[PDB]
């Protein structure tokens, strides 16, 4: 279709493909977020749906998940358990660590049909049209 | 983030969440799966993998979803009842109409922060990306 934002959904969905295809145990949205956890340990529950784009909803149960499979793990504030802070365990480390290079791979798959100076211009586009 | 791919979930998301918002009950995957019945009745269900972008799974409960509300119809191969034709019911027909012009409005809060040399341009970068 001559639809940008239908194509979006093409590269979008071709690209998840082949992540979940190379990283089966490790989603697009979870390893958003131990990244952002690996680069800013302590982060607060709330400040990680930016960082890893996502709801407080789906944010909740993926930490979860990653919390009872030990990748991380959370502090309350002790006055105001609702907020949470959140690190990385060293199995979480171990697991991210491997998880960059394959996701590296991932995207070069794509990025890697553009040149530098095309890449950098796709950034400028989807940055102008979000601000 | 400096990763194409994260800010492309980034953008993804929020066209996705506004969307949400305009049509709550009619998603992208089933919008453009309606949009492509329209523009050849009597399409293949597997041929309408590619021209909505899904898995057969997800395209069959998807199917399902809009049979159960009247939105579509469809005739299966006296000779393999497995391959099915779809066709778009009258009251189909008014809702696709309807969310046209909605989904159209809901690109170009994205899209018309971009000159029509830059949108022409961000869809040869994501379709060099594709192929």
């Amino acid at each position: 279709r001559n639809k940008a934002f239908h194509q979006l959904r093409q590269l979008f969905q071709q690209h998840t493909a082949r992540w979940q295809h190379e990283l089966p145990d490790l989603t697009k949205p979870q390893y958003a977020v131990m990244r952002a956890i690996a680069d800013k340990p302590g982060i607060e529950q709330v400040a990680l749906i930016e960082a890893a784009v996502s709801t407080k909803a789906t944010l909740a149960e993926m930490l979860a998940r990653m919390e009872n499979r030990g990748l991380v793990r959370r502090e309350h504030d002790a006055a105001d358990k609702r907020r949470r802070f959140v690190w990385l365990t060293a199995e979480g480390e171990k697991v991210l660590a491997a998880a960059i290079p394959i996701g590296d791979s991932v995207d070069e798959e794509f990025l890697g049909r553009l040149s530098a100076e095309e890449q950098e211009l796709f950034m400028q586009l989807v940055r102008k049209m979000m601000n």
